[PDB]
DNA sequence: GGCTACAGGACTC
DNA sequence: CAGGAGTCCTGTAGCC
């Protein structure tokens, strides 16, 4: 089939740019702030201003401030990237309905009834590029190909503002080439593992042994893999539903008592129940964050809808049980709701 | 053996 | 110096 990738460049930065457009040409950063203290928190985002010096998403906003202490800082708005996204998502469509959204950044597009070759293909990807930008002026990039994976791939290589083609052709050449560390789905950690048997490459996959390759990555990503190096690899695009629903937040400091972690937790609460929506979930799961960054976490699922009153009580029992069960220091918590009716 | 819930892990944006 | 949000998978144990 023909899967054209739409991924928007530095998003909350572009969308921040497009507002007030006197940040153009600046290094704009985007975070997270915390309320610790002066400039507690971590970077969201950063244009590529900021990001070619090194400042990208997930590193503490002092050690930007550091490397570019006259930068733009901004806080994220990100319910105003929500109102844009939503706004591009909706254009896309009019392109194809086998449309999937997978994050509030990305979407996928199956045009294989559209066009009957990459040619008319890489057009459609120029004809959306300019849609968008006269319609919201946000660059995006397109990675075009037969599935998924390549057609993110094509965008991570022609990122920003850019669009790229990769036919069957290069797909064996990047299944044999492209660093497998660089394939969808593949973190430092799985990365080791891989090349930590010459696995360097997709390719390698074909060569090792299953059980060797499933002892070490699990049995799910040994067949991702070994599907991607087959070129044998499917998957439709589908409608995304939302499975969860949660909200967490960062205690202004640490502990391990019930009665100082509470409002925290209680307004995790008010504000996921807000979002819910018209959702119903069935399961609760608080989430606590340890002192040492590490996840500990306890659910509860129900046999019929939760009510916030029953979220409230349900709450602080998994936390109990957490703290309980734990003996560390809490440093955020917070809950997520699923399996909605 | 395999399906369920639950809790941990890994990854991604 | 370590934010926020969400998805998929695996190990363990209860159960048929
Ligand atoms: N650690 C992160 N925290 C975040 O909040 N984000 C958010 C969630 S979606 C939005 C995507 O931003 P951007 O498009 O800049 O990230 P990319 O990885 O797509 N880089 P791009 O090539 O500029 O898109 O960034 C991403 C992250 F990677
Ligand atoms: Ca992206
Ligand atoms: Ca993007
Ligand atoms: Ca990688």
């Amino acid at each position: 089939m023909i899967v054209l990738f739409v991924d928007f460049d530095y998003f909350y930065a572009q969308v921040e740019e497009v507002l007030n457009p006197s940040l153009k040409g600046k290094p704009v950063v985007v975070c997270v702030f915390s309320g610790r203290f002066e400039d507690s928190g971590a970077v969201a985002t950063a244009n590529y201003e900021a990001r070619k010096f090194g400042v990208k998403a997930g590193i503490p906003i002092v050690e930007a401030k550091k490397i570019l202490p006259n930068a733009v800082y901004l806080p994220m708005r990100k319910e105003v990237y929500q109102q844009v996204s939503s706004r591009i998502m909706n254009l896309l469509r009019e392109y194809s309905e086998k449309i999937e959204i997978a994050s509030i950044d990305e979407a996928y597009l199956d045009i294989s009834d559209k066009v009957r070759d990459y040619r008319e293909a890489y057009n459609l990807g120029l004809e959306i590029k300019n849609k968008i930008l006269e319609k919201e002026k946000i660059t995006v990039t397109v990675g075009i190909s037969k599935n998924k994976v390549f057609a993110k791939i094509a965008a991570d290589m022609a990122k920003p503002n850019g669009i790229k083609v990769i036919d069957d052709e290069e797909v064996k050449r990047l299944i044999r080439e492209l660093d497998i560390a660089d394939v969808p789905g593949i973190g430092n950690i799985t990365a080791e593992k891989l090349k930590k048997l010459g696995i360097n490459k997709l390719v390698d996959t074909l060569s090792i042994e299953f059980d060797k390759l499933k002892g070490m990555i699990g049995e799910a990503k040994a067949k991702y893999l070994i599907s991607l190096a087959r070129d044998e690899y499917n998957e439709p695009i589908r409608t995304r539903v939302r499975k969860s629903i949660g909200r967490i937040v960062t205690m202004k400091r640490n502990s391990r008592n019930l009665e100082e972690i509470k409002p925290y937790l209680f307004r995790a609460i008010e504000e996921s129940y807000y979002k819910l929506d018209k959702r119903i979930p069935k399961a609760i799961h608080v989430v606590a964050v340890t002192e040492d960054l590490d996840i500990v976490s306890r659910g509860r699922t129900f046999p019929h809808g939760i009510s916030k009153e029953t979220a409230y009580s349900e709450s602080v029992k998994l936390l109990q049980k957490i703290l309980e069960e734990d003996e560390r220091k809490i440093r955020r918590i917070g809950v997520r709701f699923s399996k909605f009716i």
